[PDB]
């Protein structure tokens, strides 16, 4: 174990660039010293290059647009960023990449699929200039062209590679062909010229005329990568493999280990942000990321460790639920098999096997370690429902709409990861101004005379304030036996409104009189008294709805920035401000939910496919007139 050898990365591209090619042929290459049909299912898996572990961690969730997203981000430290060569970067792989720097993330670029027709590295590199803003530095030139594409430049070194066929088998290291020379010596001049601007001691020997050496000058590309100012462009071609090694020999030279990434923040119980340095002999904090029910030995519970050592046959402290586990083993998973080690230091990655109550997000300390928190507790809210009748917010219940369960969540595609319904907004109901009413059953029904009768007073109370009930009830006008039923009617009734069928919420209901018989009265009567009292109470309240309104961030390209802020507006949203992010413009606003549905396509048909954007519920509020009428 040593802290400086550890990559923990992330592969990310687009849907088509090559992320599962180039993860297998790594672990491919990775596992051929010493060391069924399957998608690799391991949220975090283990391998061994040049005396380095790279764990790398798989971000599968689905549409990657969610905000589960973050934890995988900030649970690696760097990422190769994956192009498809023919097309430069892609309007998602423009996403992919405003993600990147959005949680400051180092990362090397790879130009996937130089073998196809189309490739060319030279689109890759001004596309990055252009739409990124990302100054790229030519770290490889390719030999031949598309069907011809058969070697690799490096021209840091000036060496250069042939493939001798497609299958990984024959790698063989040759001198820069004559015609490739006067462009590899240009790029090279090139690449001293960046690594210069972060090593003074380079730019005096670049004005001299004097060769740096292979040491610094990747010492100086590194520190410009970590730093997020430069980013190296490899390329190879994964499917027919040519270019894989070398780019694993870039993720030790110029990715981060645990040390080159600011560390994590906590939460103390006494309440402050502290920082936790990766200190393997420090007390124990980490972090849950992931479960998976594997068939084997259960219930695994994947981890990353920030400080101290988790070791196995020990107890924990789930300091996110205040509870004890029992660590009964700790596991790593390889690319074909999966082993059972003693420990599991800092900056490190694995599973456990026991724990009971370890949920992900969940924060695990060392049994007397200081109880600090990792992650935000915030618990956020039910807004979208989908009727799926053919606890990370995918709530299940059942009440109106009789015989129909409803998967409740939050954001369009963000509830949906379980998801044979269509996505509704979940509206609520209530009142403007005071009322007063009575609920009467008073029936010959079912081999028996059935007698109930309530008065009530319904109030609109302050907006998020919930509901109140009080029994003003005096000297057995009600017969106490009886409030009960009246209690149970008032709330099923209120589960139904008036306008839509929705909820009632913010209202103060009070019993004030009544009465009943003495022999005819019953539960069943009140019950039907009190329902029909509450019903009768919202429809002549002046009644609104209260529909829920988003917030929201649009990051959009500048060209499009006037086309989005019309559309926006044209939603009944409010711009709220707007702040730059690299060479993009994030737009915050509010807008009702109930205008969100499908904007995703619709942001990008205004902006040529380059935007995108997060949600959030922020608060309750009334539909405007026009909105309620129309809402029937
Ligand atoms: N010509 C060529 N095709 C490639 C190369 N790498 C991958 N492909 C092909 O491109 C397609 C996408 O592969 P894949 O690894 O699934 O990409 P992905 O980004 O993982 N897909 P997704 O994210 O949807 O699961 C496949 O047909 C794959 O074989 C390459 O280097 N050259
Ligand atoms: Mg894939």
């Amino acid at each position: 174990y040593d802290l400086k050898r550890l990559r923990n990365i992330g592969i990310a591209a687009h849907i088509d660039a090559g992320k599962t090619t180039t993860t297998e042929r790594i672990l491919y290459y990775t596992g051929r010293i010493h060391k069924r049909g399957i998608t690799i299912t391991a949220a975090v898996t283990t391998c061994f290059w040049k005396d380095h572990r790279i764990n790398i961690i798989d971000a599968p969730g689905h549409v990657d647009f969610t905000i589960e997203v973050e934890r995988s981000m900030r649970v690696l430290d760097g990422a190769i960023v994956v192009f498809d060569s023919s097309q430069g970067v892609e309007p998602q792989s423009e996403t992919v990449w405003r993600q990147a720097e959005k949680y400051k993330v180092p990362r090397i670029a790879f130009a996937n699929k130089m073998d196809k027709t189309g490739a060319d590295l030279w689109l890759v590199i001004r596309t990055m200039q252009e739409r990124l803003g990302a100054r790229p530095v030519v770290m490889q030139l390719p030999i031949g062209r598309e069907d011809t594409f058969s070697g690799i430049i490096d021209v840091l070194r000036m060496k250069a590679y042939t493939y001798g066929n497609d299958l990984g088998t024959d790698i063989r290291e040759i001198p820069i062909p004559e015609e490739y020379l006067d462009q590899a010596r240009e790029y090279h001049e090139k690449l001293v010229e960046v690594a210069a601007d972060f090593d003074e001691n380079i730019m005096l020997k670049y004005l001299e005329g004097e060769e740096p050496t292979e040491e610094e000058l990747v010492a100086a590309i590194r520190k410009g990568t970590i730093d997020l100012k430069i980013t190296p462009v490899f390329l190879g071609s994964a499917l027919k493999n040519k270019g894989v090694q070398l780019l694993l020999d870039a993720v030790v030279d110029y990715l981060p280990s645990p040390l080159d990434i600011p560390p994590i923040k906590g939460t103390t119980p006494e309440g402050e942000v502290v920082e936790i340095h990766p200190d393997p002999n420090g007390p124990l904090a980490a972090l849950a990321f992931k479960i998976m029910a594997d068939p084997y030995v259960g219930r695994l519970t994947f981890i990353r460790v920030y400080s101290g050592t988790l070791t196995s046959g020990s107890y924990v402290y789930n300091t996110t639920k205040g509870r004890k586990e029992r660590v009964a083993r700790l596991l790593r998973m390889h690319a074909n098999h999966r082993e059972e080690v003693e420990e599991l230091k800092a900056g490190d990655l694995g599973a456990v096997v026991g724990l009971k109550e370890t949920i992900t997000g969940d924060t695990l300390v060392g049994e007397d370690a200081p109880r600090v928190i990792l992650e935000s507790i915030e618990v956020p809210e039910p807004v979208i429902d989908v009727a799926i009748e053919p606890s990370p917010t995918f709530s299940v219940s059942t009440h109106p709409e009789t015989g129909s369960t409803i998967i409740s969540g939050m954001g369009e595609l963000s509830l949906e990861i379980i998801v044979v319904g269509k996505p509704q907004v979940a509206y609520r109901e209530t009142i403007t101004k005071p009322v007063d009413v009575e609920g009467k059953f008073i029936r010959q029904t079912g081999g028996r005379g059935q007698y109930g009768h309530v008065k009530i007073k319904v109030e609109p109370l302050p907006r998020g304030s919930g509901f109140e009930f009080v029994n003003a009830i005096v000297g057995g006008v009600i017969p106490k036996e009886y409030i009960p039923a009246v209690q149970k009617g008032i709330e099923e009734a209120m589960q139904s409104g008036p306008l839509i069928g929705f909820p009632v919420v913010d209202i103060k209901v009070t019993l004030y009189d009544g009465s009943y018989h003495e022999v005819d009265s019953s539960e069943m009567a009140f019950k039907i008294a009190g329902s029909m009292a509450i019903k009768e109470a919202v429809q002549k309240g002046d009644p609104v709805i209260l529909e829920p309104i988003m917030r929201v961030e649009v990051t959009t390209p500048e060209e499009y920035m006037g086309d989005v802020i019309g559309d926006l507006n044209a939603r009944r949203g409010q711009i709220l401000g707007m702040e730059p992010r690299g060479n993009a413009q994030v737009i915050r606003a509010f807008v009702p939910l109930a205008e969100m549905f499908g904007y995703a396509t619709d942001l990008r048909s205004k902006t040529q496919g380059r935007g995108s954007f997060v949600m959030f519920f922020d608060h309750y509020q009334e539909v405007p007139k026009q909105v309620q009428e129309k809402l029937i």
